[PDB]
Order: structure tokens, then C-alpha cells, then sequence
């Protein structure tokens, strides 16, 4: 186990990547606290992992719930080694032109409150525990944090913003707490949009992501959620990622190195070297 | 005069970088519309520039006030060629540890509303006019949009966030409207912060910070904007990011600059 | 004139972008020295510009010729305000698999000698004059200096390398000489490949660049060479670019902000806002 | 043991970062082939690791020596899963002003030949085996591949150049072979330079330089490579760049780190 005796706090861990993360982290010897708004799914993750997992119902936008999550984690486990702010909301790539005027201000607050403020409240709440442990923060970014076309202006703005927290928090929490970001590509999760845009109940699993991403990713397929948890274990392992603070790992099937006419340069290499 | 017949709309153009831009765009033969919250400072630029300026007293956070900036720019001048969303707010470099739990929620909103939403509203408000003139957007960023230590978590994330609007608005507004970002640093503007809040001077730390070894006057930050607003010079450029901070990101570990003793070394 | 009384030295200025640059710079009040290997084209540029242009035959790979170019510039004009290293060679995007083993080492030296060493020798030679003038260096990069698919490993490596000289030379020549890079996209020039690859006599003007780039650039067309000179005037104007050292201006029709399924997001905006 | 059944080929794996990698990959259950110019140091790792290593004494600049590294890795172990081109040469941070006109031409070649061509030859030599195992390449970069002041013009351009091989080889070797770069800094390796040449210590400047506030042992730089060579953990990642330098690019203007007084501030 890369991670025996380590203690993680993960927000948005009752679905999608945050759940796979929880599963992975427990399989690696860690004990995990989850702050999520989803009551039933938090209990589902608790009964799956038998004491190695604590689940706290609450909102990432409330510092208080976040503080509660920290407190419960400390009460359940003794410490926090790794903070993984992760809970998130999409805009479904609604362009600026298509953001209705009566809806922009509300959509703005909703997406930024979860995506950016939710991250800031995770760090504020866990700060005393992370300095105590010399632990580390790993933020879930996205390809939308580096290149356009992965979300509308709201969402691309929020992910670019977390890159800004990666850097500012690596600076500010040094030398006691390390700060890094993982930037996953498309995932088959239960990612939702905001009420403003009537996307509360739209789920990204309902979008033909696997179909689309086959054409676009150099690596010629969308990874399974299992395969997006590895990078987080890396940053959560003391002995492996000690020299990394400030790090931005693009973890997206190579969206930033794709070609202009094809995603991949070497589909026919095996036969070009004729094996 | 590089911009004769061109019309700009500049938000936060009544003080600091924004005033220097008004003056410069007006001196280049451009006519300028200005949305600023400072009515008295809007007065002064209106007297300064005759009919070559119009101010609208509004808040960059209000989409409607933004609409009136645009519409009044259209009524005065007939078009908008270049939009410079520029209004912004700083956090005094307040470290997360030092943001009070009871202030953090409002202060997040105040800073992100002006700095980010404000930029979004300015574009949204100017979209039909820009697409019509096939114009250009130049957002003002900051060194804090790329490197730590130019603001706390709130400011830095706001300025990283606008790096994102550059790229996504470049993509989205193409092929009609070009979108770029200028990232100034090294200024000593009277950049203030929100009510929510009540950091050693740039002079005190310049040798560890600015390879250029000097503090440029505001007027020296105007040229990049003129360039990105000149269609005959900046046409290839959309999505671009111009670090304009005196070399902050190319500074040395022990000193900002490494060739202080060049003239004496090269016998100059 | 943005540039009255200014003095430029441009390498590779007898063809393609370097020529347009020369033309532009003279139209802007500047006097221009050109180091190029092309004898006849250097004389052609001299007779076009009547005293405002000096041309020196020589190779960018020889420090000596480069020194000669500096000397001639000083003799002709009195000073050097702006150094524009620019001469270059392409690999035509020959993939690693297609670089023959008997040819890699020679192709390596040729492309790196021109693309990177040629730049280093321009700066070494003009250094005394640029400190004297407090002038500035502007390197011609490329999109191949930022993203793949604009050249093979050799060429993408050389352009990434000049990004490295942008940064190291902005640092090292501060506070007396500013250092910046412009990174143009595809251009209809007379860009050649190396002898090793039998590309000496292949010209990029013979590649359907305009056709290809129509699909790929957000801006929906390849710019004319006239329209790639503006950025250089910006960096060559004292009063406009004084706070820029270290700067990297992507100047390529928006290759880094293109979409996954289309280059541009807003082909049908006029009708979306219905004008 | 994270890499049981996996085979790596590591160039410059007989000292510094490369030796730490050999040891670490061997301790993870991997079998390792090593191309290094240092025959005596190749001896020591051969005795250190029993049959779990093989060295070939060669030069990373020679395509043929590279071919024998690969082929001998195949004869010994049957496959290559992970190639770590890692051999490199520094310039002592020799400033351009200080590169002698008579040395500059050779020194350009020596440094670029090992550092860049060497990386190219290693991949080229290992291409049929990597594509066959659907493996991965991890080039060693450097802080000098991103920020100034970790080498003169020659070194820095060499390490920026490898950032380019990452992206172009990611593109070109896809979808079969993933290519990433690790960029270490903050080490105190015995990094030497070319004959052509005959810079204050990291200890002397650490507080302006490393937010982590400490000098990590070599062994602490191995984990990222293990990660990028573990197919079940690093599969999404191709073209990636992992800054692994203690936070050099996220350091402050006046001090590297900004929360030195956190424990006392948070009452820890
Ligand atoms: N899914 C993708 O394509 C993708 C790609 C890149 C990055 N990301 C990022 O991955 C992260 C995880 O999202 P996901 O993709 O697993 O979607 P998901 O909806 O399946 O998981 C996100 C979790 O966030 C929780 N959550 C949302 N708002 C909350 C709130 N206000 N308070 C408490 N909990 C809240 C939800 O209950 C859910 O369990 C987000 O940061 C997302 O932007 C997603
Ligand atoms: N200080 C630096 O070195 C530095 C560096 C990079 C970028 N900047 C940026 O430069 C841009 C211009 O600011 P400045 O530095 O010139 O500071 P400034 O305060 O002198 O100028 C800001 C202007 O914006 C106006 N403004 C502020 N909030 C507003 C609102 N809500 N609605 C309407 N108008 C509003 C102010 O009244 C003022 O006229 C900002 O985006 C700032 O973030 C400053
Ligand atoms: N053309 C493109 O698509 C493109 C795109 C981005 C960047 N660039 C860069 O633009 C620059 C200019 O090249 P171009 O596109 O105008 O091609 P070009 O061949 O038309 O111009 C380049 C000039 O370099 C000169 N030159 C080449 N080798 C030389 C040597 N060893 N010594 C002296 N002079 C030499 C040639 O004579 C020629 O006049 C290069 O740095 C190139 O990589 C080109
Ligand atoms: N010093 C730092 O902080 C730092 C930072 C980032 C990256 N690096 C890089 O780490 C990598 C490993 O180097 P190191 O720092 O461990 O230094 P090192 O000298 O201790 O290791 C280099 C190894 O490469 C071998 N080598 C050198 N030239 C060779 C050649 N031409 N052919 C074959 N083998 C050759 C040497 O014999 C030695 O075993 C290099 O790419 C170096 O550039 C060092
Ligand atoms: O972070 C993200 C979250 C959700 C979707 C995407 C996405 C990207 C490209 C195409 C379609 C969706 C994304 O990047
Ligand atoms: O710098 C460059 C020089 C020559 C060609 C390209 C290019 C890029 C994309 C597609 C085709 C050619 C390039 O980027």
C-alpha cells in the first residue's frame, strides 16, 4: 500500500472521481473523510468501507460545514495528511452569447461558489491540521484550466482560478504544507450544471463523452475513473512527491499535445517500423 | 496618431492604468467611452478630453450599467472597435490565514464580482457592437494572473481566472473578435480593496523583483493596448498573453537582473 | 513613424518574414542591417531602400560573420537599437521514425546550428552595441515553440530552445538590454529544410499552408507577411514596450486557443445575436 | 514493489539522479538496463544489483551505443517498458558575456549533443521495443527548462529544448507510447560540464529559492518517475510536465516561502 496510515479529506467524494478516489485511497491503506452534499451516497460509501471512511453531509460553500468536516475527520482519525478539494459543478460549455442576461449573475455565483470558493473554504478549514501534519493539498483542476473548449467562460474561468490557488497556496503555506494540482480530462461521472441554467439534473454521463474523446485524445480513448486516481496517490505519498509544491500535472489523455489534423501522430508506427 | 477613426470602451478608466489608456487612446486619434464608479474622476477626464471622451458612472458588476456604457458609446461615436475591461480590486495581499472567517464570504464576492464578472459583463454588453466592427477585447491581467505573491488567494485566483476568459473568449468570439490579455506589474497604482478588509512597497523590494531595474511610469504601460487595438499590427494575435511586468517571471534567484556589471564588463 | 531614427539588425532578412520586417522597419523611419547568406536578395533589398538598408553576406553559424554584421551596422549607422535574430531552417515535420539513422546526426547539427546557435551568435556579436543603446532583442520563435505538430522533433526542439534564450537572456542582459520573443504561425515564405534530409531546395511556399490553415486557425485565415511585422515594431518602440522583458507573444491566429472539434467557437455569432 | 515484471532503460544512470532511479526501480521489482560513459560507476551498480541490472559503457551522443543499450536490454530482459533518457551536462551557469568566442562553438555542440540529441537517440534506439510494449518515455528536464538562472544560455536552451521533445514525442508516439517530462531542481548532484569550460551554492541561497525550505535527498526525486512508469497510475498522462523543484516557480519576491510563521500563527 502506497498510503498505509495516511488520512485524507476529500470534498465531492460521494460521486464520480471523488468516489473512485475514496475507493482507491482506502485500497492503499488510507482512511478518508468526505464532505459532500449527497446524504444517501455518503452513507453508501461508508457501508462499503467499514470504518476507513467517514462521511459528512454539508456544503463546500459554507466554511462552517467545511470546519465541521475537518473536526469530524480529526475526531474520527486523529489527523489530516492530505486535503483533496474536488467538489464541482459544470456549465456544459454554455457560451457567453447563450448565457441569458436574467441568469448570468446567479450562474456566476453558483459556479464560482462551488468551484473556487468551495476550494478556498476547504483549505481555510483544514489549515490547522495540514500544518500540524505537514501534509499537502491536491486540487482537482481540469483541462478547462489550461485550454478553451472544455466548458464555457464561467467554468474555464473557475478552473483557471484554481491554477491561481495552486500557486498562491503553495507560496503561502510553504514550508509546512505542499500545494499541487491534478488536471484530469473528460470523465464519466455525475457532474451537474447550476439551477440558473436549468442544468441541476443534467448529468455528464448522459453526454457521449467516450464517443467524442476517441477522436480528440492522443491516447485514443477516454480513461476509466480508476485510472484518474493514480496521480492523487502520487501527491499523497510523502516519500514520492516531497519535492513537488506548485506542480501542475496535465492528466487528460494529452489534449495540450494533440495535432492540428489528427490527435495522434503515430497511429501507424507499429507498421512504420514494420513489426 | 495610430488610431484615427477608432473607438474604444474602457472600464475603470478614470484612475491608474485606465486613465493613462484614455489619455493615450485619445492622443492616438481614438474616441473613448469610460465606465467607472468614480463620478468626480469621470468629470476630470471629460474636461480633459473635450468631445473625445464620454463617461458613464456605473458599476462593472451591473450588466445593465455596462449596457449603458456600450449604448452611450454607440450613441456618441457610432461603434465600438476595442473594449478594454480593466476595472479591478486588490486584496492587500491578505493571506488566507489572515482572511477572517466572518469576512471571507463577502470578500470573495466583492473581489470576484468586479475583477471577473465585471470583465464578463463588459464583453457580454459589447458583444453585438464588437462582432459588428470585428473588433478586439483586451482584458487587463496582472503578474498575479501568472505568479504567486502579487495578491492573496482571492486576488491571484481572480487574475488567473481572467487568463481563462482570454482563451475561452478568443475561442468563442472567433473568427470575428480577437481577444488578448495584457498582464502589467511593477506599477504603483492606487489599487484599493473591498470594504470587507481594513505588502511591503515595490520600491523596497525592486532588486529581487524587476529585472528592468526601474519603475516605469503608467504611460509606459499603454503601448501594448494600442498594439492589440491596432488591427493592421495585431491581427495574427488572438488568445495571446503579454507579460508586461518588467520581467518578474524571468528574474534570478538572488537578484532580479544578472548583467548589472555589463557596461564595465564589455568596456562600454 | 513608430520608429524614426531607430537602428535594427535582422538576421535572415533577405527573404520571407525577415524581408517584410526590413520593409516595415524602413517604412517606420528605421535603418536596417541584414545578415543573410543570400547575396543577390541582399542587394535587391539594398536597391529597394536607398541607404536605409545595409546588407551583409554571411552565415549566422559563424560568430565572425555575425561580428562583421554588427561592425558594418555600426559603421553604416552609428548604433544598434534592436537585434532581431530570425534566420531559420525547417524540418518539414519529419517525424523521428522517418529521420534516417545515417542522417540524424547531420540534420541535428544543421537545424540547431541555424535555429539556436545562429541566435546565440547574433546576441554575442551585438551585445556591446545593445548595452551601449539599451536596446532590445526580439527573437523569432514559432508556434512550434509552444505546441507540437508544427515541425518534427528537431525543429520543435529548436523553437522550444529559443523560448529558453528569451528567458535566460532577459535575465542575463538586465537591466541594460530587454529580451522578448514573437511566435508567428504559418507564413508563406521561402523557408527551407536541411541538406541531410534533401530539403535544401524545398520551399514552404510550395506547401498548401493557406488551404490547411483555413481549417485550423480560430481567426479563419492565414495572415499576410505584412501582418506579422506589427509585433516586432511594438517590441522595437522604446515608448511602447519598456516594461516588457521575458515576454512571449503568441502571434499565430490562435493555435493555442483552438477548439477540439472546430478551430473557432463563433462562426455564426452575427446571426446568433441576429444583426 | 510497484514495478514487478517491468523493464526500464536509463541513460546517465551510474551517478546522481540516475543512480537513485536504478536503485529505486530495482527495489520496486523492475529490471534495469543502464547506458553511461562511466565504466567504473557502471561496475559498482552491477555488483550492487546482481542480475537485476546491466550496464553498457557508451556515449548518449552515439546512436549506435544507444542501439546496443536497447539491444542488450532486450537480450537480458526481453523487453523495454520505460525509457528514462536522463544523461546531461551543465554549463556552470556561464553567462554569454563570459563564454569565450573561441570556445562557444564547441561548447554549444558538446552540451546540445548530450542533453538534446542524446535524448533523441535514446528514444529513436528504443522506438520498436517501446511501441511493442506500449511503454512510456520519461525525459529528465530541470528548473532550467522553465525558468532562467539555473544554467547559462547553453544549458537553459537545452532544457527548454527537451520540453519540446516531450510535446512533439507525446504527439508522435501516440497512441502507443506515452511521453512525459520530470523537471527536478533543488538537487545538489555532481553535475559537471564540457571540456570547453574550466554559481553560488544552493545552500547559500535556499530561502530566496525553495519554498519547501529544505534540500531533498536524491532518493526523494525518484517517485515521479515510478509514477510515470506505472501504467495503472499514469495512463491519462501524456505530454505532461511535472515541476519537481521544491516550488522554484511558485516562490515569493522577498522570501521563497510565505507561511514560515504558520504554526505559531495557528497555535499549532
Ligand atoms: N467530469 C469531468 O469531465 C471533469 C473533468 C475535469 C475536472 N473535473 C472536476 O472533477 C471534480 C469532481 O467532479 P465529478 O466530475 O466527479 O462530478 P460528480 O458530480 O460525479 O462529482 C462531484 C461531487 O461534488 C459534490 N458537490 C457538488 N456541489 C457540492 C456542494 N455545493 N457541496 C458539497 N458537495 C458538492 C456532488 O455531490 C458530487 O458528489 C470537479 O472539480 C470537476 O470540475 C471533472
Ligand atoms: N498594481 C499593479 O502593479 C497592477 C498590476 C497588474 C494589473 N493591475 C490591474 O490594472 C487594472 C487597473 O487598475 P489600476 O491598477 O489602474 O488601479 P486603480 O484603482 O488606480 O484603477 C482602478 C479603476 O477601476 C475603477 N473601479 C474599481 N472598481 C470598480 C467598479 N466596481 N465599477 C466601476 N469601476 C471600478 C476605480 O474607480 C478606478 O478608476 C486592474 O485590473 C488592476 O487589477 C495592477
Ligand atoms: N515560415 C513559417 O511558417 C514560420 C513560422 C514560424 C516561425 N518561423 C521562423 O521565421 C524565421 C524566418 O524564416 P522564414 O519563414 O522567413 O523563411 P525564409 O527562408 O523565407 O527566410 C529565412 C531567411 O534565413 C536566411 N538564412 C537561413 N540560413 C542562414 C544561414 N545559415 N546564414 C545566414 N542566413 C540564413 C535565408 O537566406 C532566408 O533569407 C525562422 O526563424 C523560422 O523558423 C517561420
Ligand atoms: N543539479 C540539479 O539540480 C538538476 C536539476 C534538474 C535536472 N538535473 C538533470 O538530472 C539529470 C541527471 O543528472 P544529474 O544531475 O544526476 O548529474 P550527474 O552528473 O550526477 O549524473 C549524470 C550522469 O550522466 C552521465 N553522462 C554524462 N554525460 C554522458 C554521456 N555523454 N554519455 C553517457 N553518459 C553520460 C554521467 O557519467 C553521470 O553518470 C541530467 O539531465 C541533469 O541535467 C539536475
Ligand atoms: O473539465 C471538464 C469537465 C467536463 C467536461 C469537459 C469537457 C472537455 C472537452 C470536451 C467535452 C467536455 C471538461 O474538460
Ligand atoms: O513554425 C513553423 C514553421 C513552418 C511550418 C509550421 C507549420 C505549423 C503547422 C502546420 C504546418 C506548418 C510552423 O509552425
Amino acid at each position: 500500500m502506497k498510503l498505509t496510515g495516511e488520512v485524507a479529506l476529500i470534498t465531492g467524494g460521494a460521486s464520480g472521481l471523488g468516489r473512485a478516489l475514496v475507493d482507491r485511497f482506502v485500497a492503499e491503506g488510507a482512511r478518508v473523510a468526505v464532505l459532500d452534499k449527497s446524504a444517501e451516497r455518503l452513507r453508501e460509501l461508508e457501508v462499503a468501507h467499514g470504518g476507513n471512511a467517514v462521511g459528512v453531509v454539508g456544503d463546500v460553500r459554507s466554511l462552517q460545514d467545511q470546519k465541521r468536516a475537518a473536526e469530524r475527520c480529526l475526531a474520527a482519525f486523529g489527523k489530516i495528511d492530505t486535503l483533496i478539494p474536488n467538489a464541482g459543478i459544470w456549465d456544459y460549455s454554455t457560451a457567453l452569447a447563450d448565457l441569458p442576461e436574467d441568469k448570468i449573475d446567479a450562474a456566476f455565483d453558483d459556479i464560482f461558489h462551488v468551484n473556487v470558493k468551495g476550494y478556498i473554504h476547504a483549505v481555510k478549514a483544514c489549515l490547522p491540521a495540514l500544518v500540524s501534519s505537514r501534509g499537502s493539498v491536491v486540487f482537482t483542476i481540469s483541462n478547462a484550466g489550461f485550454y478553451p473548449n472544455g466548458g464555457g467562460p464561467l467554468y474555464t474561468a473557475t478552473k483557471h482560478a484554481v491554477v491561481g490557488l495552486v500557486r498562491q497556496m503553495a507560496f503561502e503555506l510553504a514550508p509546512h504544507v505542499r500545494v499541487n494540482g491534478v488536471a484530469p480530462g473528460g470523465m464519466n461521472t455525475d457532474l451537474r450544471g447550476p439551477s440558473s441554467l436549468g442544468l441541476s439534473e443534467q448529468s455528464i454521463s448522459s453526454v457521449p463523452l467516450a464517443d467524442m474523446l476517441k477522436s480528440v485524445l492522443p491516447i485514443g480513448r477516454m480513461p476509466a475513473l480508476e485510472e484518474y486516481t493514480g496521480a492523487y496517490v502520487f501527491f499523497a505519498t510523502r516519500g514520492d512527491s516531497l519535492p513537488a509544491t506548485g506542480a501542475l500535472l496535465n492528466y487528460d489523455g494529452g489534449m495540450g499535445v494533440r495535432g492540428f489534423l489528427t490527435a495522434a501522430g503515430g497511429a501507424d508506427l507499429p507498421e512504420k517500423l514494420n513489426i
